[PDB]
Formats: C-alpha cells, sequence, structure tokens
C-alpha cells in the first residue's frame, strides 16, 4: 500500500506541475531513493500513464494553452559543437523536445530531452561530459535528429537559419 499510496502521490505533483520534476525531488519527497522513482514511473508507464523522463525530471503529458509549430531537424557538427548549437536554439525561445542518433547497433536512439533554458543547456552539458556521454559519439560523424518545437513556424525558421549560419545544419548533397 506504501507504494500505492507513494505512486498517487507523484500522479498528483506531476499533474499540478508545470515544469520537470527531477527524480531527486520526487525521492525526497517521499523518502525514497530515485532508483525507487524510476520503478514507480515505470509501473505508471504500463498503467498508461503518459509519464515522460527528461534531462530535467518528469512531465506528465499534457496539450499546451496555443498550437505549438513543430519540425524535424537534420543535424551535423563536430565534437565539441554541441552546447553552442543548444544554446543557440534556446535562445531563439525554442524547445528541445529530442535528439535521435541513427545507430548501427541499437538503430534510432532517442532521448527526451526537453531543454527550454540556458540552465537546463549547460546542466545538461556537464553531467553528460562528467561521463561517457558517446551517444552523439563518432559513429555517425556528428549526423543527428532534432524534433524542435516554437509558437509559430516563423521562429523555428529563424533559429534554423541561425543554425545554418553556424554550419550546424545537415546540408543536402
Ligand atoms: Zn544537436
Amino acid at each position: 500500500i506504501l507504494g500505492e499510496e507513494r505512486r498517487s502521490l507523484l500522479i498528483k505533483w506531476l499533474k499540478a506541475s508545470d515544469t520537470p520534476l527531477t527524480g531527486a525531488e520526487l525521492a525526497k519527497r517521499t523518502n525514497v531513493s530515485r532508483q525507487v522513482i524510476v520503478q514507480d514511473v515505470s509501473l505508471l508507464k504500463a498503467k498508461n500513464h503518459p509519464i515522460l523522463a527528461t534531462a530535467q525530471g518528469y512531465i506528465y503529458m499534457k496539450e499546451a494553452n496555443t498550437v505549438q509549430a513543430q519540425r524535424v531537424v537534420a543535424c551535423q557538427h563536430g565534437p565539441a559543437d554541441m552546447k553552442d548549437e543548444l544554446l543557440t536554439l534556446v535562445d531563439h525561445g525554442v524547445l528541445i523536445k529530442d535528439v535521435t542518433v541513427d545507430h548501427p547497433v541499437y538503430g534510432d536512439i532517442t532521448a527526451s530531452l526537453h531543454l527550454k533554458s540556458r540552465k537546463d543547456v549547460a546542466l545538461f552539458c556537464k553531467r553528460m561530459e562528467e561521463s561517457n556521454g558517446t551517444l552523439l559519439s563518432t559513429l555517425t560523424k556528428g549526423v543527428h535528429m532534432h524534433t524542435l518545437e516554437a509558437e509559430s513556424e516563423a521562429i523555428l525558421d529563424e533559429a534554423i537559419r541561425a543554425l545554418e549560419e553556424k554550419g550546424y545544419l545537415l546540408n543536402s548533397f
């Protein structure tokens, strides 16, 4: 019952929140470890709760106030340009919803980044440099996809235009 009561609290907190809630925050609210929160959210996902784990924490998926434009963007940059590419997008008010790499073993690998702010980008680059961080490894030579979303198609156009200026787009060939 304690597990069921804890998971009931998680649902309530995720639905009330407008920002991602880290596993560490949820763990401290319920006096468990962050590994236990991983298991709780896994059980809730299997009961068809649209809960998403992002680089900044968990979100309960719900629809927005206004229709947000979306676009799939093919990108490619050097092994040390990732922070600059991500900062370029968030500075245009674009949500970096995910990244996808065409892996030769796993197939398409997609990570739900949900980067929105400069601090999101900085902390994500900080923690991934402090580990192996080879999702964008030597395998695809920098080639990767992004799902971007913004308030309008004109904002996406300008953000993508800024990527091309910096040479971060995959160019037709
Ligand atoms: Zn990228």
